[PDB]
């Protein structure tokens, strides 16, 4: 079979310019590349937050280490997300606070020292999961650097940055390598009696034939939806908000620092996050249509930060859920023309480039095998819904009652059998998938991360924060006191680490400031 | 909820003694463990081929190191399986060989060696896939041992034995270290009303009563089949052999040598197992009744050896499949009792020490929450069905055809919808499951090897050796010239090695030897 020699990508986006990046970067020789982006139509980069494995996934792929893409994007560092009033109806007198941190939990003779906590709380131990089982959450408090002033990493990390700002740089980047960049705006698209996209019709008049098309149009999906009339499942059976009020507030890092962190702050309706940058932080108020009305999630989420009826404001709105198939004859939908999910774990961003890496994995030739796309389109749904489903773990777990919007969510969801059966087992006390953390090879192979994205220790951050806590420790430690006295040995040792950085790490501001 | 405190194993075959060493290794406390077995019904040992994980998993979870337990049971070193006959009808003048070889296929820009072998096949390349992508087959041939005379590792290796040995090894291992040992026969169990085991009624009058009882009674489930009525899933639509007539053979071994691999030779009915061991080889034809009578089966196998009509035969038959759920009640099933697959790639006693190892990932106490049992008795579903297919995949891809046994695998048998859909994978060109060979930490976590027992490696042996190859490379290539290089220097590389291991290691006779 004839090998593919032309690609047309639609859209400027980050999607856009993630796949024109990894493309020009796997596809060597043979390879045309030419992108169309409209000026009319805007971008969508509201200040986003990430995780680890866009550096060792995509940026690591393209040769292009932290240290060159970060300061290009005005990067600020993220070691956690935190969730604020998630666990009980808001009260101004309680601290409500947990930190969902990356990195791995430690493993004691088989079990993961989450299991060793439980069992010490059963016996009155107060101290809360991830502050027993992880060194930093008391350094992000202190609102400390990931690393030390000479750069020495101390802690797992990922990044916030304005979306638009990486588009610019992969741009510039994917441009210099090859790819053809065209600034029009496709008005129809062409099929045969196939159902193949024969060629693209722009507003300037130019026809664009490919054989290979990658749709990253956004939420409108102009070839996968529009033009193939490929289904959306909608999913707002599964998760409720459909909407959000968005805005940047001016931080006074001299005096406030730099919060090295997410915050996930639940509302009413919804939840606000706030991702902080330099000189300011990205915020905006999730919330659902038919709890809440924009007006009044409007006034919450000025009235939250005090701003003022003046601020201008980033109303938007979107669908939750996948399309049936990812990748339809000849075209390939990535980014939020593929799906969306609410950026609850910052898992946006995380869909292009695994997606992207899927496509490479699944490359076809001009015959199209179907079994390629099969393949492809399976890889996409197990990624999407797994993702959902760990999401909507943190919506049917809570204890919260005092609207209407969080009784929905307790009772009210489709649950998946698949979360059902997680949460059966974290239940009966069972730890769920587990790595090795004296190795780490599980962010070096990104097949085994892909097909188990989120380990007993997120899960566990997410139910012991809200929580939710398993009816009983593992049977099997009451038969290994050894194990249970090497695990105390382990906890002490992560305590005297926190101890260690909370004198040792610089301030996220000073740090941010030292890199200018 | 109270701990399991007393536990009774039914029988004393490698299951039960298994069952017995592990769990009074990992109940350090609070356990009081007895194993009966009759002196009047035989162990099942008939010379048994095992895999790499057996040191792994069971062996050094008891902190026996391979050196210690190996010459008690007159062991010998096992590369490889390898295939005869089976990729087209017996032809004397034809050598039709290959072997399915334990480790992993390196990588080479995040795709398989296998796939680099393809492309160059499909441009004339005549070498055969595992003489490429292996360094040890050619050393396999002239039989060498896995290690150097230092005792040096140069392969992945596994081992053959007399399973009656290993039993009496743990057996004693186990005793020693508090085991109750009772030599008696079970002639009633009694359950009360809700269905769970009260009490064991033996031969010499004795009621033996636990919180946990493990079945290890053999393919008679005398508890879990029996007692408890749970259901056997037979399988024979599945797989087509239900019996086996075997013997050991004698091997003069300073002429002969001894072959450092099993050996599978395809029969007209089935296949015939070749295990060596030192002076000796077992060797079991595995057929199908329903094809051949087991009167002229057993003509087949003594012809096969030149055996006389004097000499002792072992008649087997079993079931293939397995119980509906391998945990009922208070009653776990072990080894035989649970289940059943054909010697074709040595799982037999791999079963046993899995679901070992899940039985105390999933360790319930006096309560016994379903949960715990429910999501043992899936990983258990999850293994056999697994390896079911695995095997299974042998049979239906063949392209013999000269007898009707043939004929029914290439056409008549059940398929799952999991096979076929790595099969169409393969066919299409896809990797199948790979893990990092740079690392080789799949084999050090065995979660991770447990979910992901066999890899495209493991497939590409399977598959390439009987002559089903994919329908093209991967298209991806095309557009990878300096992979396709670097690809080159690997396979330089592997060719460099086997030479070096043809000149450096010593026979696997003359090593064997020098261990006594
Ligand atoms: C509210 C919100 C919060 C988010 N938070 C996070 C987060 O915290 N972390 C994270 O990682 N991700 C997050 N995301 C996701 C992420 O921001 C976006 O998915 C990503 O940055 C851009 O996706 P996209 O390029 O596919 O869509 P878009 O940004 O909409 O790109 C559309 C592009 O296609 C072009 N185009 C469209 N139509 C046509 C046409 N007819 N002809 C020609 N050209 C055309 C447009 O000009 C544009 O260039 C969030 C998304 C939203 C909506
Ligand atoms: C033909 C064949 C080939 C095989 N090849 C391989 C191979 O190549 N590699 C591999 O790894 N595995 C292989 N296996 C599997 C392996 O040999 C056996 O599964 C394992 O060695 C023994 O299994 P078991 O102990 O559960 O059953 P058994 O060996 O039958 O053990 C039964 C025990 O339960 C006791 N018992 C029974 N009944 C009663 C009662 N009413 N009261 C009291 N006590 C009782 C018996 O006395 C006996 O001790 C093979 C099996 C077969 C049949
Ligand atoms: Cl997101
Ligand atoms: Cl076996």
């Amino acid at each position: 079979n004839k090998p593919i020699k032309n690609i047309v990508i639609v859209g400027g986006g980050t999607a856009g310019w993630m796949a024109a990046s990894y493309l020009v970067r796997a596809l060597q020789q043979q390879a045309n590349i030419t992108l169309i982006e409209s000026a009319a139509i805007p971008r969508i980069g509201v200040g986003e937050a990430t995780i680890p494995s866009l550096q060792k996934v995509f940026f690591d792929f393209l040769g292009i280490p932290e240290r060159e893409w970060m300061p290009q994007v005005n990067g600020a560092f993220k070691a956690a997300i935190k969730f604020v009033n998630w666990r009980k109806s808001p009260d101004p007198s309680r601290d409500d606070h947990f930190y969902h941190l990356f990195g791995n939990v430690p493993n004691c003779d088989g079990v993961p020292l989450t299991h060793y906590w439980l069992r010490k709380r059963e016996q009155g131990f107060q101290q809360p999961m991830e502050y027993a089982c992880y060194p930093q959450p008391g350094a992000l408090d202190g609102k400390l650097a990931p690393c030390l002033s000479d750069g020495t990493r101390q802690m797992s990390h990922a990044w916030h940055f304005d979306a638009h700002l990486v588009a610019d740089f992969l741009k510039r980047w994917a441009v210099e390598r090859g790819v053809n960049r065209v600034v029009d705006e496709v008005v129809d698209v062409r099929l045969n009696n196939r159902g193949y996209i024969s060629n693209l019709l722009t507003k300037e008049g130019r026809t664009l034939e490919a054989d290979l098309f990658i749709d990253c149009s956004g939420m409108r999906g102009l070839l996968i939806n529009q033009a193939l009339k490929e289904p959306f499942i909608d999913m707002s059976d599964y998760l409720l908000c459909d909407s959000a009020v968005a805005s940047a507030v001016p931080n006074d890092d001299a005096r406030d620092g730099v919060e090295p962190y997410t915050s996930s702050i639940a509302m009413n309706s919804g939840w606000t996050w706030k991702i902080p940058m330099l000189g300011r932080f990205g915020s905006g108020y999730v919330f659902s249509s038919h709890f809440t009305s924009r007006d009044q999630a409007t006034a919450d989420f000025l009235k939250l930060w005090g701003l003022s009826d003046n601020q201008p404001l980033n109303q938007i709105k979107f669908r939750v859920g996948r399309n049936k198939r990812a990748w339809v004859n000849n075209c390939v939908s990535i980014g939020l023309s593929s799906c969306f999910l609410e950026p609850l774990e910052s898992t946006g961003i995380y869909f292009i480039y695994a997606a992207l890496y899927q496509l490479v994995k699944h490359f076809p030739d001009t015959s199209f095998d179907p079994r390629l796309s099969d393949a492809f389109n399976a890889e996409i749904v197990h990624m999407f819904d797994d993702c959902r489903d760990f999401v909507q773990a943190h919506y049917f777990t809570t204890s919260r009652d005092d609207t209407p919007f969080w009784l929905a969510n307790r009772h009210d969801l489709r649950l998946s059998d698949a979360i059902k059966e997680k949460v059966q087992r974290y239940k009966a006390g069972l730890p769920l998938t587990t790595t090795s953390f004296d190795d780490s090879t599980y962010y070096e192979t990104f097949d085994y991360e892909f097909k188990n994205k989120w380990l007993n220790g997120n899960y566990y951050c997410i139910f012991a924060g809200l929580g939710m806590l398993p009816d009983r420790s593992l049977p099997l430690l009451q038969h290994r006191p050894e194990s249970i006295e090497k695990a105390e040995a382990m906890f002490a040792s992560i305590r005297r680490e926190a101890e260690r950085l909370r004198t040792s790490l610089p301030t996220n501001y000073d740090y941010l400031r030292s890199l200018r």
